[PDB]
């Protein structure tokens, strides 16, 4: 139902604001992006840069993906990013995660036409 750039954005990017203002972000922002309805989702990455600057990262460095394709590519730059993890006493239907804001490369998988990301490999 859900193209995979389409999820890639529900899932990774968050346009909207600079940074985490709070530690209380990705407790609101796994709910509204979804991550939460069947099951809590572990762990996921939110980027704060425009579409544009993320989507330019499939013309950066190349890289091999965790699983082992070449189809991942690496920002040159730092971006700004918000890490959020579930925490250790959460428990579905109620999932709470730690906020965690950071400056750090993205490694995101491309593929398609437009050749845009299509999975978030890993921040380093
Ligand atoms: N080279 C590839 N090209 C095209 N798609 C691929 C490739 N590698 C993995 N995917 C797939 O893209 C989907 C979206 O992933 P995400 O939900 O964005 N990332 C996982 C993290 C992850 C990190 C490494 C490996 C797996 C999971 C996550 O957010 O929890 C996942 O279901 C992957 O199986
Ligand atoms: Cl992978």
């Amino acid at each position: 139902k859900e193209t995979a750039a389409a999820k890639f954005e529900r899932q990774h990017m968050d346009s909207s604001t600079s940074a985490a203002s709070s530690s209380n972000y990705c407790n609101q922002m796994m709910k509204s992006r979804n991550l939460t309805k069947d099951r809590c989702k572990p762990v996921n990455t939110f980027v704060h840069e425009s579409l544009a600057d993320v989507q330019a990262v499939c013309s950066q460095k190349n890289v091999a993906c965790k699983n082992g394709q070449t189809n991942c590519y690496q920002s040159y730059s730092t971006m700004s990013i918000t890490d959020c993890r579930e925490t250790g006493s959460s428990k579905y239907p109620n999932c709470a995660y730690k906020t965690t804001q950071a400056n750090k490369h993205i490694i995101v998988a491309c593929e398609g036409n437009p050749y845009v990301p299509v999975h978030f490999d890993a921040s380093v």
